[PDB]
């Protein structure tokens, strides 16, 4: 079909790399070959799913869901959502909302008690976008980085 | 005072710690509950760290190292479920376990280590700043 939503798989790597280049324009442009080993590890990782929205078969948005086993809250898992990206060039078409909301729904279907997300974006429009996906800005994020 | 990854025997001690963390949570055996603990021990990239005092787990933090394609395909990490037994707080156990988790992540070439905590909690935020964390990510959550 013309518009779809699915988990990523083998052949999706080139398209995903293009999205991640949009996400971080200063990142080096990894080739499909350079990225193959980590992509395979991701596909093999228990509880990790990369979701894509596609338009005419091209990935146009993505979000990664991480479901984590857990002993708190009646031993119910929790989840994070990471590396969400959409395109300039598809702004306001809803593909980001589709993929993030799908990831949330997938986590809740897996009995996660909460889904969390951290964003470093300065842009209030990004924050509003996450609220429109059902997130509430009621947690405080912390980060430490290294070179 | 020793830092190590959790193992099969640590379930009661971890359950006690998690009960301290969330006093409202329903109790768990052993099992239950042994099934999930088994899943966590089996989960790739996940480590439950404990600080032990003469054998007994007195503090814990969970490290999640996640494979990733951005930033030249460097991994990143989350830290979760950080707690120290009340009687042992202020002795540096919590700081030590958190710092150990950060160092483990950085040793695996993670470019960042992140965590989410409750809003407007001055003691907790000062604690994380004291471990080297910067409050420069905006946190979102949805619950069911």
């Amino acid at each position: 079909d013309a518009i779809s939503l699915r988990a990523a798989g083998p052949g999706d790597l080139p398209g995903l790399l293009e999205l991640y280049q949009v996400l971080n324009p200063s990142d080096p442009e990894l080739t499909t070959q350079e990225a193959g080993a980590v992509f395979a590890a991701m596909l093999a990782q228990p509880g990790l799913t990369i979701f894509v929205a596609t338009e005419n078969g091209k990935p146009v948005a993505t979000a990664t869901l991480l479901i984590v086993p857990n002993l708190t809250r009646a031993a119910r898992p929790y989840a994070f959502i990471e590396n969400v990206v959409t395109l300039e060039a598809r702004r306001g078409r809803g593909y980001g909302r589709t993929v993030v909301r799908h990831a949330i729904e997938t986590a809740f279907g897996a009995n996660c008690y909460k889904v969390m997300l951290l964003t470093g974006r300065h842009d209030p429009a990004v924050h509003a976008f996450y609220e429109s996906c059902g997130f509430v800005q009621n947690k405080t994020g912390f980060q430490i980085r290294q070179d």
